[PDB]
């Protein structure tokens, strides 16, 4: 039978699409476009369109909510299509809203929703049949109720469309499709993928476990920053395999008195136990088993062993799964993580760029956003939010942008007009006005994410270059050739040089290369921890650094720790010490299985403690020279992307005249040219508008703004206003030890 | 570790055999056999629990590993093996062997191999505290 298939998620958004492989497409010798009869579980059926695809395997077809929830069918189940390409053009169909969906809109709905959607399309509906429309602020729900000619009939711009009659009630075969789901996260792509197959294998099949003879997990720990989302990935977890997703608040237990909070607590196990396969959400665990230390009285203690007794005492019966949700993954008892117990932990880390888009882009859905915002920029200058916060800014916009019409809906009625909704849009403006009074909450939290600086952006060291793609790349995309044949991969690279040569870029542009995540630690944090504070953080910090490897670790400023030594202080060398031993302890620590690696830069490579160059630790040396070559006009090609033109200042002669100086004084250049350029604009624009005062729109030529229109004048005023920042005494001081490093060793 | 194991293998070969339909029969399983690969996945994402831990073992170095040193290797010989395998004799003469010696020499010479290998003959423990 080469006709099932298996469902999955599909990528178009369209209610009427499902999408073949090639392949099996002209197996059923189907063309694109070609109406097609789906058939389901519970014998229901559905007409639809199908289309092409690029990775979608055989045996799988993709389909949205909309078409799943009408087949009545759920993720990784089968169905039996058949082409049937003989559906006749409706005349009238008859569509009601549903009951708990319209409340207070009243007018006309077939001029607001149904005509734009019903509009070039040709949607094939069939009798009984349940879509979703997005409207002005809500989705609405349309059921179809009878066609003609009945069962099959396509929407053709000839139709007698009844939309008349009050709203039918919600049936209970349907659950809806409203809650949550697979459909509603972004920005978590690879942790839902880990926790949608280590839950998916056992909710599904339990007899598969229970013959096969292996040991299914018992407990999930997911741990992250507050308002993150870690309950909605439960519900959605729950919603969409098919459990009894049972809440259990900790706040709520702690809120009883005395000894009914562990009754009540083994009441939630035994419903939960025999209500089927279940998962059981325990919010807050922190704030109910903390560690032994905090606590000081004994009710806390005989629920954390209460706790702790229950959970020994799930033995197979039904596979009912334990997560838990935590802060911050240390303030848990320790006794909560053996073996049999919570021992799977995921971690939910803030979103990057990316995810802050596609959270933007899921929770703006329903508005009608005018054609003129850009979704990229507020995305990427809202570093630093959650998801928590990107949702209020999206409502807080909203209310802005409904605020100022007051006027058209005044006093109005208890139930809002609906034309009044599609006559709303949001700008720009009010996007801007919500972020000015907003406070995000990550703020002091490490960041970890794929550097976006290119190749490109960097002007010459081209044996740096491939030195560092020799001794990253190599061991991590072809580790066949290196567990065949013996070599051991080193674990770390030392920069050296004049300072401001670009060391921080090399770092970034060879972690964008590999694709790998990179962690930043500078030097005033390292000093944070160095006095005042202890050495427990670095312990974290390569515990991070270890859970989302791949990853290049980077200590920048390494010679802070020995340039503060070196004074009339001589108290805190011990501190320093304790940095040295814990970076070499943990260095030492790290197994070959895993593939982090460490980059540490200095400009005072003599004063380093010769601890740390030996084998087994830091022990390649580069040094980047000081700049030469038209490769600093690739430099000034690298910030003058964005900035307009130079018109006839040829930079080549300024590349020959700048001998000797590093990257950020040609960077300084370039930004004392720009911000000349924006004095004479802002004079110009100021000039004109004094002048504008005197005659009234006196103004035969139209011209627009000035143009930016960078002269050669600008560059070599600010030319005039520059010296060289590095000496000629490091440089050779430098070389010197090149030197020394080249011959006495 | 070997519990995963088995169930990737297991995944590997549950698409595309009829899941959907009545159970199989333990029949595709017999069928099946695990492979390296499948341990070198299961290895991949697993999460050790020693790590931070005195580790107490018989080091494996030979002393055909270290060229040289004979002298080293014949002092080395007497201070460690002549008491733990002649007590009686010592015991005659009723001396207390000394228990303890230094190394200081040029750096990287063989120290910590020499260690080893002393170690590795006497078939005992080798507890390494480093600085
Ligand atoms: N993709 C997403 N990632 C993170 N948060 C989201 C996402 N989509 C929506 N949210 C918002 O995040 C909130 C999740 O609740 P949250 O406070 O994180 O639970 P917890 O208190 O357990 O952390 C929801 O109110 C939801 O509006
Ligand atoms: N190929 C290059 N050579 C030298 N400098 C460059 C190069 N490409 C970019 N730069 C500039 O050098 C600066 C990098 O400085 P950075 O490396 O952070 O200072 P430090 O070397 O003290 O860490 C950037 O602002 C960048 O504009
Ligand atoms: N027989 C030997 N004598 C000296 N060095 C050796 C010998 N065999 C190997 N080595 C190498 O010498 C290096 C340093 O040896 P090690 O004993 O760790 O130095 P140290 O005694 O100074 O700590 C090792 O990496 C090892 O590969």
């Amino acid at each position: 039978r080469p006709n099932r298939l298996i469902v999955d998620e599909a990528i178009n958004e369209d209610n009427s699409v499902v999408s073949l492989s090639q392949p099996k497409m002209d197996e059923l010798q189907l063309f694109r476009g070609d109406t097609v009869l789906l058939k389901g579980k519970k014998r229901r059926e559905a007409v639809c369109i199908v289309l092409s695809d690029d990775t979608c395997s055989d045996e799988k077809i993709r389909m949205n909510r909309v078409v799943r929830n009408n087949l009545r069918v759920r993720l990784g189940d089968v169905i039996s299509i058949q082409p049937c390409p003989d559906v006749k053009y409706g005349k009238r169909i008859h569509v009601l809203p549903i009951d708990d969906t319209v409340e207070g809109i009243t007018g006309n709905l077939f001029e607001v929703y149904l005509k734009p959607y019903f509009l070039e399309a040709y949607r094939p509906i069939r009798k009984g049949d349940i879509f979703l429309v997005r409207g002005g602020m809500r989705a609405v729900e349309f059921k179809v109720v009878e066609t003609d000619p009945s069962p099959y009939c396509i929407v053709a711009p000839d139709t007698v469309i009844h939309c008349e009659g009050e709203p039918i009630k919600r049936e209970d075969e349907e659950e809806s499709l409203n809650e949550v789901g697979y459909d509603d996260i972004g920005g978590c792509r690879k942790q839902l993928a880990q926790i949608k197959e280590m839950v998916e294998l056992p909710l599904r099949h339990p007899a598969l476990f229970k013959a096969i003879g292996v040991k299914p997990p018992r407990g999930i720990l997911l741990y992250g920053p507050p308002g993150t989302g870690k309950t909605l990935i439960a519900r959605a977890v729950a919603n969409e395999t098919g459990a009894f997703f049972f809440l259990i608040n900790g706040p709520e237990i702690m809120s009883k008195l005395a000894g009914e909070s562990e009754s009540n607590l083994r009441k939630a196990f035994e419903e939960a136990e025999k209500n089927a396969p279940a998962i059981i959400f325990i919010d807050e665990l922190d704030a109910i088993a903390p560690k032994r230390e905090k606590t000081h009285g004994e009710v806390e203690r005989r629920i954390v062993s209460q706790l702790l007794t229950l959970m020994d005492g799930l033995k197979q019966r039904a596979h009912v799964i334990v997560m838990a949700a935590t802060n911050r993954p240390n303030s848990i008892d320790p006794a909560l993580r053996r073996f049999g117990r919570f021992d799977r932990e995921v971690d939910i880390g803030i979103p990057d760029a990316t995810g802050r888009l596609e959270i933007l882009q899921i929770h703006t859905k329903n508005m009608k956003l005018a054609d003129d915002v850009d979704l990229e920029q507020v995305a990427n200058e809202t570093h630093g939010h959650v998801g928590a916060d990107l949702a209020a800014l999206c409502s807080e916009a909203a209310l802005q942008a409904i605020r100022k019409k007051m006027d058209l809906i005044d006093l109005e009625d208890e139930t809002i007009d609906a034309e009044v909704m599609n006559s709303l849009a949001v700008t720009m403006d009010d996007f801007r006005w919500a972020l000015s009074q907003s406070n995000p909450s990550a703020l002091r939290e490490t960041v970890v994410e794929v550097p976006q600086v290119t190749w490109e952006d960097i002007g010459g060291l081209e044996d740096v270059k491939r030195e560092l793609q020799e001794l990253v790349q190599y061991p991590v995309e072809h580790p066949d050739k290196f567990l065949k044949f013996g070599m051991t991969p080193s674990k770390g690279v030392l920069f050296y040089g004049p300072p401001g040569c670009g060391k921080t870029l090399l770092a970034k542009a060879i972690a964008n290369e590999c694709q790998a995540n990179f962690i930043s630690i500078k030097g005033p944090e390292l000093l944070t921890m160095w006095f005042g504070e202890s050495e427990a953080n670095v312990r974290e910090i390569f515990d991070k650094a270890r859970q989302a490897a791949p990853c290049v670790l980077f200590f920048d400023e390494l010679d802070s720790i020995a340039k503060a030594r070196g004074g009339n202080i001589g108290d805190g060398g011990g501190a320093a010490d304790r940095v040295i031993n814990q970076i070499l302890t943990e260095m030492d620590g790290m197994s070959t299985k895993k593939n982090v690696f460490i980059i540490g830069a200095t400009n005072r490579p003599d004063i380093i403690d010769p601890a740390i160059l030996r084998p087994g630790r830091l022990d390649q040396l580069i040094y980047i020279p000081l700049p030469d070559e038209k490769s600093r006009v690739a430099i000034l090609k690298a910030n003058l992307r964005k900035s307009p033109v130079a018109k006839d200042v040829d930079l080549e002669f300024l590349a020959k005249m700048t001998n000797g100086f590093s990257g950020a004084d040609l960077t300084e250049i370039c930004q004392r040219a720009c911000k000349l350029a924006i004095r004479e604009s802002i004079e110009s624009e100021i000039r004109r508008e004094r002048e504008r005062q005197t005659n009234p729109s006196a103004m035969e030529v139209e011209e627009d703004d000035p143009v930016p229109e960078i002269r050669r004048d600008h560059f070599e005023e600010a030319m005039r206003f520059a010296r060289r920042s590095v000496s000629d005494n490091d440089i050779r001081k430098y070389e010197m030890f090149a030197q020394t490093l080249q011959q006495s060793r």
